[PDB]
């Protein structure tokens, strides 16, 4: 229920601890960390996705039933919007769900569709170096973001793993431990 | 989840957009996201009513939104966008996600709808199409009123593209919609 | 005539002007919900809600189950979407689509309407009578609902709009009903010999 | 008329004549309150139901009416902003005549505010209220009891034409105000 | 239906005020009206916690909070009001109204409620008790820790007035409710 | 019980907090109140879902969430609070009025929390010390990142707190309550 994202805070891009918990209830959302609009949607559609897949994440398709979400991002002052936590929201709903544990050494960057496509997000380096500064070994990013890794320090490019993904399921199969 | 090309206006970037909408399961909620003006949030809500109204001759069933949350969705999701333009692929969505018959990638569409299942014109044509033709689209379903707009969209455009002026929701879920 | 049910032309405020309104209602299975959208400003909000009231009120006299009415949502809609709309001039419009949704009665066609509409079913004068009258005119309009008390504004209207149009005052909800509506809405129909 | 009642209240353009609606349709217990009202105004319709409320067995309304009815409260005209407590025993009394269907007196206007307490309270402007209420052919106006020193403010020829009854309480307004005793 | 005069501070001052409190039938829900700020308003919640979380030991069946519906109105409608020195009388007008206990008419009260049942200290408590005086109140209830601030206003007022310092919720009771609590 | 002293910023008045919970038989609505910034509110949600999260390892019967109602107030109510320095006092708090377990005399804590029960570090330690030491708290808690911060302080000040770095919402239960 713990996964390291990379999105955008009020001082640039940057690791974001995104934590979720999923406590017996009915079906209530609450997402709280100073996040702006667009951030606070980017969670709905996460959840979205997760609710339409969850048959396939050996999840109980009636779960939002019986359970409460919460979405908290620290730290709680710090303001933070954007989409690029999409991927990141998505892990972490499904890691608390299923009780998979997450990666340790990886962050992910990206903005999530419904349809579990991953899209290319802004400010990439400013990304990648927040990551490298973190002790991050493993990095998700958009498929189409792979043109933006020119713009990175060579030293940083070669001390990260990347990688591209197209798919949400892909994100899953690299952060999960299972 | 129904996923559906459509051409509406967009602040920011080109108007070519990938309607999206989940009928999860739920109990009769509507959620929708995208940094949506308010007149494109209004059109989800009349499109919605539409497929409500004709859920039977649609295949589905009329008390499906007892045990369905819908969620619509118009990536890219920090890209404020507006308009009703959107309204035919929104309805087109959600009788794809409520049958599970799938969308033809090749198509996009563009129009108001009307909950007479009416489609009305739109601006901006020449914005859309252009859209549509970068965006690598083949076919494009309009408003039937808008066909004389097309006059001023640019012969490379109009040569690449397999433009059909529509007038009413069943021809576009025909024209649309791969069964 | 099925294309009639809940589809009534009003004649109200735009952000072009006081013009037409093809206003529409869909009453689909739901929970007694009311939906109401077309970038409508507050006060013709309030005409809506003043006008299923009204509707509510009458659901005996119109033959509305208050049963098979609380296991429908409705959905009040005027297209244009994107166009402002505003004032308390279509408020029997909206009763008229309202009764029209719930009941499977079409409306008649080539009609439209104007009239605040209040909870006791009175119909009140609007302002701008001349320019409504010259979009209904506009628009082939051929009968025109009008406020009773609206008619001493009549004589700065051509005589042509008024050779055209047919025009009706009214001065209650049920009489708007009765000129409006392919079939009577309200009450049982006797019929008397000499 | 069962649901109406004349009020004098202020409105964008002066102390008017006001017709309050109420209809009390079978529902859920849902309120709405409409007619472009201020919030003064609807906090006064929210006091008059608790009033009513509190006396729904001494005015032969089923207590839990609160729960089995939807009341909507609307002043037209619609379009035409109003404000103040003043159609406070206004609200009370229209809202009682709709729950009991007594029915209310067409001659009979009235102004004052309401409490919980079912008190009637001084109100302002009484000058336009009155002027008001003589145009508007009203012969009979229940205006607050200390009110009375205002009276002494406006013109003798608009008075005389009226019968002035000054209240203290909720039940006064209603016993002068319904057609039949409540 | 409750009753208290508390004093509070008001658009046009601190001043006499009457907290009304109704207790009808209802599913337990909270309606407060009166052009109340938010402050205001936030005392009521936390004068209606103090009356929840003590609903036996005020000989209040514990189950009201879903048996009945509460309005706290304070006339006049149209008056803004604002700041929490209303508190203490909110919560004895809900503990007469949920009793029937008549609260006295010679008493007002002013000060500042915790949910522990504490009375705070208020400011402007020279224009609140000239306003006490004026409407011909006799016993007047202010916090404790606003004792020092008596001698701030007239001497002569203040020689008038029976004034009880008080730092619990349990003396307001005892000093304002007609009968014994 | 339910009251704790919390460190925490103000607009006026020291950055003394003293939270008050209320925990009564009910359908499980929150009320917080106090004049309340949106990131302290914030910090009350986050508190509460950590105690969902252990409401059994923390003998709190599971569905006291629809059977009880919660109102979080922090006096004085017309002075304006806001931050997230307050979190570990919301969560002692709660952790205290659910379990019937009453807080410890002369103590305040200072700290951020976090869904998972880390300590985050706060800012302004000076200040909050400095009204823990006139409120005459004894022992405060704060995160153990603001360890560094202690050397920007008075000697006195220091001389008379027994201040506790804590990583966890563990130790601060364990340090808090007069019971386990």
């Amino acid at each position: 229920g713990q996964v390291t994202g990379l999105a955008w805070t009020e001082v640039g891009g940057d690791l974001l601890t995104i934590e979720t918990a999923c406590v017996p209830g009915k079906g209530k959302l609450t997402y709280t960390g100073s996040l702006g609009e667009v951030m606070q949607e980017s969670i709905q559609a996460a959840l979205t996705v997760v609710r339409a897949r969850a048959e396939k994440l050996g999840i109980n398709p009636d779960f939002y039933e019986k359970r409460d979400i919460h979405v908290h991002v620290p730290e709680g002052a710090t303001p933070k919007d954007g989409p690029a936590a999409g991927i990141a929201m998505c892990t972490a709903l499904v890691s608390c769900l299923t009780g998979n544990p997450v990666r340790a050494d990886v962050a992910m960057t990206g903005e999530i569709t419904l349809r579990g496509q991953v899209l290319p997000i802004g400010g990439l380096k400013e990304k990648l170096l927040a990551a490298h500064r973190g002790g991050i070994k493993t990095v998700l990013i958009p498929f189409e973001n792979k043109r933006d890794l020119e713009e990175i320090p060579d030293n940083v490019i070669a001390d990260l793993d990347i990688h591209p993904v197209k798919r949400i399921e892909e994100v899953l199969t690299l952060a999960l431990q299972n």
